[PDB]
């Protein structure tokens, strides 16, 4: 558990990804060295190289094409759907008619659709769920290491957020004009912390 995540924290290398400078499309890349706060834990350091990419040609069809060329590591292209579904499911619990309309109401107000899956939102009934829009604002990349300080796109983790799928990314009910590029080392403890976790505590 805890433990798991103390064997990637340890064995954890920053120094290689401070060479990872480049660029994401047009922009130039900068490393950032930050640090992860986890109760029980000195400063823990994560670091990653990204840059902020405007909404310009790299938009096709609702999709933002990304050409990573990071130094060490094989280049390659990532598209990204600009918008995606967020849906979140109403439980009636002992904190429900009054707290059940508004969250309908929430989600119908902010642009979002609601569905019905019970004729009465009964206690501990999954009395219906919201379909929500929300817009790509942070991207983030995995390289896998390769032999010969070099690295290449990891396949198992196409993003740095669990579930670590392609579409797992910091999207917002309101777009923004610009997207942050960020691109990340397997062995970084914020995937790491991501994995083991899911949600950000243990």
């Amino acid at each position: 558990p805890r433990d798991d995540f103390k064997e990637a924290v340890n064995a954890f290398n920053p120094n290689p990804i401070e060479k990872w400078t480049g660029r994401f499309n047009t922009e130039n890349a900068s490393v950032r060295r930050r640090t992860l706060n986890v109760p029980g834990f000195k400063s823990i350091p994560t670091v990653y190289t990204e840059a902020t990419l405007p909404l310009n040609k790299d938009v096709t069809d609702g999709r933002l094409t990304v050409v990573v060329n990071i130094n060490t590591v094989q280049p390659f292209t990532r598209r990204t759907p600009l918008r995606v579904k967020r849906e979140k499911w109403y439980t009636c619990s002992s904190s429900c008619h009054r707290k059940h309309d508004e969250f309908r109401n929430k989600c119908i107000s902010e642009g979002g659709r609601y569905t019905t899956e019970s004729s009465k939102c009964r206690l501990g009934e999954k009395c219906g769920y919201c379909k929500q829009n929300v817009y790509l604002a942070t991207l983030y990349l995995v390289a896998g290491s390769v032999g010969g300080g070099m690295y290449r796109e990891s396949d198992k983790y196409q993003s740095a957020l669990y579930p670590f799928y392609d579409i797992s990314q910091g999207y917002e009910p309101r777009q923004p004009s610009s997207v942050n590029v960020r691109l990340y080392s397997e062995g970084d403890p914020f995937i790491a912390f991501q994995q083991l976790t899911e949600g950000r505590e243990e």
